[PDB]
């Protein structure tokens, strides 16, 4: 259940990027407060855009900030279908309005992820494939959390959260290091015993020399469809032990064509880097 | 010009974000390091993409923290035709290695900006149009610096920066102050002289409403271009010294059907709502 | 009105100054606080100087972090006629006595500043003149917020916020350009539609180059008022668009002077930079 | 008043000078553009008598920028208006973004530094050898740059802050229930390695207070007829005990405050009524 | 000691508690849908024997995390395992993701204040009066924490940094060119307002640090039988002035290093090698 | 390899440390500057402590903040014999005099903890066993960084960084969640796939049911070792995949009783709670 998702954010964190976000939108004096005054109001917001609702926790973390409550008339996660009536945000007028463009800003893009995630774990599934749908570190910087948690809502895995998470060697670590051998060596020996490795490999050659070197996972990097589930099917018969990612141009279009009984995880940097937010907007009434 | 745009950015506020944005991706111990080691080495950057390049001060910035040294091949503002050797990064191989992610994050989401920007920019042109073509406060809470940036890069305006640069009276503030009359004599009242008032306007009547009432640029909003030519004259010739703006649901596509001899500025909320990232990659070598 | 102008204040920088403020003032332990105990306790505010009371939503926003309340027996704004029982704090006695110091010295300044304005404000009114009396970039550093509301208060207008706010053209940007019709053009063409460019003259001949290119507002800086006055007419007379600006050396004696039917704007530095602090205190009964 | 620099926290430092600059601009600086990036020289001209204070603040602001700063002056030099002061050099437009903010930051150090040492002459003639002293009457997020510019006109800053001396004033008298309490209590609180200061109203008062235990006695807004016979009263039966006057001390009436038998004077109008030396920053 | 609470400055507080939870859960907490929302309580157990201390921070974490805390004893307690101690209530994934760390705070701050207690209880079963005290040996960072837990033990804390108190050093003497220079520029340099402390370690620099105007000398690694003779002649010629011992002082000998000329003995080993106690928070 | 473990650390996490430090122990004026001067000067580290030399990093990025310079004669992770001369420091005198206590404070803790580790792997070793010695999350809270480091220099590993590295259900999560196999499917399910879950058993039934719901590694809790190692030669018989963990009252002393043929890993809390600090001073010559 998506209702739960929220309970994974930290807090502290939370109320920081919060607190940066409002001192981005207003730094010093707001002349516009002037003009709406203090009386307390009501304001709709409304889904214009079909998909998938995500990033309540932040909304509602904003206006809390600004001293509003927000009513929910459909959980995290539901369905949009525009135009809805999703929310009622209630506080003094120059309040709702300081806190307007920054939320539905915020909203819009969750959403817009979380949509893209459900759009790719859909097609997936339609195409019969169990694993895990995820997305990469291609975030935008100083925004990762409501990105990888609208991911969550979307059903996608987030991927690693950063690079404390796992110890992920790419081929510019194979290069500085000499060769997959002594790179997949160094990064077992030098990652903590909890933590897992992943080795992006580029042909097979490569994917078995990371499974002989100790690697928990395997990512099948920018391979065509044909080449890839023979690969993943020899590795799997040989090295039944280490899970098998496929990534690089993977797009909601050709989804289907990369699922297969060997792959465990498919990985997209469009569901963060090409996901469009949707439209949402916030009418006082 | 482009390359001068650098000038425009807030040193310390520039400073502030790279560090949030290096301890967002890398909060504590970074195992990965390990595996590339400290000697001195050099990565190709890419640009797998059609577009605008923008960012590189940015970029410039991340890897700076980070005791690298880039070599820009293309100048800030270069039209990109992939696949094209932008420029070179030199540094201890693990600095390199933990820079990347975040700084292709950053370029790709500028470039992807500036390159939509340019596209409007290009096809206003092409319709005969003198005007700006702008953006909006539809921006990536926390990253506002760098799609605006981006915009300017791509040739758009980038519209007020933020609440502090305009005071802007939208459809919320009319029915929170009872009416467009009251709405924009309490802004001019309440604004310091040194800023103008802009009002969002869903109809004629309320245009003129606004001029009368000392508004320095009407914004009309949401007008399908058959009826928004019609006004823009009558309000050009009855209140010359207002600026036009027109808003709402205009695309790449259907711009050049809001282009209009009265029309001094046009915002899209697409070209950072809806920009696709450009593709980029850091290859060492 | 006075009372209304706390709506202006951004909440997240306004909860960020008062931190760093009391971090100051107490950084380590307090064994003070031991003297007086948590004992609830109350203490009366005193007004002991004459002038124009500014700056409550600072002093309760410093009581509300330490978990005192305030009550106010004269609203923001009000003339002070000493000795004058303007409020009554409550709360544990070590919270009290810990949020005293800094709750005076920014009530005393921003009054201070508040009253200068209203001085200026009476002798302009006085001598029939209908514009804003306004005040400058010359605050004291990290305490903008405060200065720049102790102005309003005081009936003046704050002049730009910040850089962000206006381009302002000077002496200095002038010779960097290379003379006045360059650094204007310049000026126009860089800033954003949304924003004015003001432009500090030194003599009629500038005011008129500049007016031509394009300036929204003209500063004639350091004029005699026998000189002033002139100058303005004429500018008036061939500009009638440009809003006039007398700024350097103006004082609280000499302002009547320079008031005149052709200047819109008189900015003074001494209204921040030579505003004594009002005498205040917090005696605990 | 050259060696003063080192008494300031580099890391406060640094943070002081960015948070000034994000104040003044947070966003895009669209007038860099008018500027250019062309390396450029200005001079500091001083336009007010006084002292000269904030050296360390000023070169600090413009080091972030990527300026230098020559000085024609020391650290506490007299001002005679019109006087070169120093020399800026670097970018154009860094040199006019840093201008603002450190003619601010100068203009305040230095009024103050000038109020100082017009009341350490004052006193100086009046023949007193004590210590004009301020207070915490200072700008909140700008004390380091107040006390410092009080040091360099050469009077003492007093307690930096809360923890650097224990005060017992008028209110914790109230809320303790009295002066004995309040002292012992002070004194029992205290870390031995602080002092304990009581503000006194009377000269029974500052008799209780030092018989509990206290460092220092600050005579708080007596009349100086009544002043000097307390005070004197004070040092013959306790002569460990520090005097200190406070309380509508101006540079004006400062003199009848001397004494023999004052050790400290302390002076708000030093802070908070101290006028900004006037400069610029010409551009040539 | 529960009063002590007053002391904490709550902004510093506050900041402290954001970045301690920060730095052990920077981003997602997947372990918060394995315990959900539902109410709960824990109960906190002394394992160890020894001082409690550092209730208000394991208060204030979790109060940051919409958990309520009641305690069964008062700050200060002497603590017999296994003893129920608190409890803690809120939201189960709340309470869980504050556990850790504020087990930590509250083992070290008891750490501390337990050590402190049995120096305090060895000196005045040696018949000593003095200020058991401790020094700037903290954990970078944590300083608060560890001042506070001294003071929760009985222990003084010393000067809380650098601001409080201006010591000179082994350090200071070889920099300035000796004893008597360094003292004197010490005194001409503090505020009136500070004493000045002087680390001596022989009786010459002792006297000459009395001489030249110190308010505390320290003794440092004297060994008793040196100590005692040297300090009895300081407080002969110098009553005014106050006798710290330091130095190789621990547990097992601080009874050879107090005698009725010392007024201070301070210990790095209080805050450098006291070990944590052993403290769970069951859920039940 | 103690030398190249200083790559793991995050320079900015780094850099915010060191300036925490140094406000935390001289937030204002610092008069004893004035007793030293800021003629240049040099000073001897000198180590008076058996055990391991670690923190060389932090003591570094202490000293160049404040413009001074570290030589090492030996190399970090070294065997100290006292008296040793280590290192020295040279810049101006106020600033070595500065940052003096700090940096000993450093270098002296995390020596400390390196030092302990150290014992803990001589006396595995001594015993023939070959896993790893872990530490805990039982650190200084704030300090985390610097006693991983040291556990690491000391050749034990570090274990899980912070909550984010790995998923551990421990008996308050086996109580919230109703029992063993609803704790760990529900840690399974809800960790992202790039993660380890470990759980925290008390008796062989909990380890087997943990091993058969999916956990990757079994903490064997508070076993005395007689019930350690035949638990231990169960569950690695049935469930070969499983590392396996032994934890609680485990000291330098027990030590070799808890190692044997089953057990992977041995962690710690005393390496990090009761790891008293090595004597180091810092003198001017
Ligand atoms: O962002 C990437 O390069 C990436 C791409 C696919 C999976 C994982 C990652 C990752 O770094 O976490
Ligand atoms: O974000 C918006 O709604 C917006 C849309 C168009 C122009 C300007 C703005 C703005 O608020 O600055
Ligand atoms: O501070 C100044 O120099 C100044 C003086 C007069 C008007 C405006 C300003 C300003 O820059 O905003
Ligand atoms: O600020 C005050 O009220 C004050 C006034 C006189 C001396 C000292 C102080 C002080 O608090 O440090
Ligand atoms: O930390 C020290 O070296 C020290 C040792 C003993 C007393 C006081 C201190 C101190 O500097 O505060
Ligand atoms: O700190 C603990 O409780 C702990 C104890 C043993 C291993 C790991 C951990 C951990 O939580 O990281």
């Amino acid at each position: 259940d998506a209702e739960g998702l929220a309970l994974l954010l930290p807090p502290v964190t939370l109320a920081a990027l919060v607190d940066s976000w409002l001192r981005e939108d207003c730094p010093g004096l707001n002349y516009a407060a002037l003009v709406s005054g203090a009386g307390p109001s009501q304001a709709a917001l409304w889904a214009k855009s079909p998909g998938v609702l995500a990033g309540q926790p932040f909304f509602d973390a904003i206006f809390t900030q600004l001293n509003c409550q927000v009513s929910w008339f459909l959980p995290e996660g539901s369905k949009l279908v525009p135009v809805a009536r999703v929310a009622e945000v209630r506080g003094p007028a120059h309040c709702l309005l300081l806190g307007e463009r920054v939320a539905l800003n915020t909203l819009a893009r969750c959403s817009g992820i979380a949509s893209a995630a459900a759009a790719a774990v859909e097609a997936a599934r339609g195409a019969g494939w169990t694993g895990h749908v995820a997305g990469t570190r291609k975030t935008t910087p100083g925004f990762r959390l409501v990105e990888k948690y609208g991911l969550l809502v979307g059903g996608a895995a987030s991927h690693r959260y950063d690079l404390g998470g796992l110890v992920m060697v790419k081929d510019n670590h194979v290069v500085a290091a000499g060769g997959v051998e002594k790179a997949v060596r160094a990064a077992r020996q030098a990652a903590d015993f909890t933590l897992k490795v992943e080795v992006e490999c580029s042909s097979l050659q490569e994917a078995v020399q990371a499974a002989e070197a100790g690697a928990d996972l395997v990512l099948l990097d920018n391979f065509k469809p044909e080449e890839l589930h023979p690969t993943a099917t020899v590795l799997k018969a040989q090295f039944p032990s280490v899970a098998v990612e496929a990534s690089g141009g993977i797009t909601l279009d050709n989804l289907p064509q990369f699922c297969g009984p060997h792959i465990d995880v498919i990985s997209m940097g469009m569901l963060t880097q090409a996901a469009p937010a949707l439209d949402f907007s916030l009418k006082l009434f």
